[PDB]
């Protein structure tokens, strides 16, 4: 289970964005820190909505399970804050902050290695995972952080981890899940419980739909009865502007659950661009 922490030493600064029944904000936490040091460590704070504190379990559970597993492109969790009313999860401050952002913000300068290198980092995150047995349920752009920009001057590739998935689409309202097509998979539609390692290939597929789309989100044209019918329809996303990846995304969104590849392959596959 996740490290408690203090009420009284975090402080929360601006506000950065919502979530799924969560609202976040940059902050700063009082601690001690190896070799009995204090630090003032800047953190982001996910706040569990006050009204949505039922689901407190579910904001907490994945991100705790991800937790015990240590890997370089999986995000650091610091803790929890559950003094008084509050669920809060704290969380390493990403300075360059997600990806979803990032790409349309520099979109005019992202190119194919660019692209190249945040799929394979995601990948290897993903195959991780995987042989872990571990389903993570939200993969998109909102969930990937930004560590450290790109330098050609050096030779530095770009950096991410991958963030945790929030409240499972287990427990989500039907009409959320809908809203979050085509991220989630048809077999999670027809019914949330079929939630799998599958799921996670087809969300990856979205994902790098999005890596090659310039901050757009794929299908937000569509309100959610056509998003249904989308699926109902057996629909693929277009090919991106930019096609490099698009056999790929085309593949991991197999509405064959059982097709869809491994990591593993993925891997590979992604390998064989350069």
């Amino acid at each position: 289970v996740f490290h408690k922490i203090r009420n009284e030493d975090l402080i929360f600064n601006e506000s950065l964005g919502q979530g799924t029944f969560t609202k976040i904000f940059k902050g700063v936490r009082r601690e001690v820190g190896d070799y009995g040091q204090l630090h003032e460590t800047e953190v982001l704070l996910k706040v569990l909505d006050k009204a949505h504190r039922n689901y407190s379990e579910s904001f907490f559970e994945a991100a705790s399970m991800m937790s015990k597993l240590s890997h370089k492109h999986l995000v650091l969790n610091y803790g929890v804050c559950v003094c008084g009313d509050e669920n809060i999860l704290v969380q390493e401050f990403v300075k360059f902050g997600s990806l979803d952002t990032y790409l349309k913000k520099n979109k005019n300068c992202i190119n194919i290695l660019w692209k190249l290198e945040v799929a394979k980092q995601l990948a290897a995150a993903m195959h991780f995972l995987e042989e872990n047995t571990l389903i993570h349920g939200n993969v998109c752009a909102k969930n990937i952080l930004l560590i450290r920009e790109e330098d050609r001057k050096t030779g530095n590739p770009p950096f991410i981890k991958l963030s945790d998935p929030g409240i499972s689409i287990t427990v989500l309202p039907k009409d959320i899940l809908q809203e979050r097509i085509p991220w989630v998979p048809p077999e999670c539609i027809e019914n949330p419980k079929n939630l799998n390692l599958a799921t996670d290939k087809w969300s990856f597929g979205t994902t790098l739909w999005e890596i090659c789309s310039g901050g757009d989100k794929p299908l937000s044209a569509l309100d959610s009865q056509r998003k249904l019918q989308f699926y109902e329809d057996r629909h693929q996303l277009p090919a991106p502007k930019a096609a490099e990846l698009a056999n790929l995304i085309n593949n991991c969104m197999d509405y064959e659950p059982d097709h869809r590849p491994s990591f593993r392959a993925i891997i590979r596959d992604l390998n064989s661009l350069f």
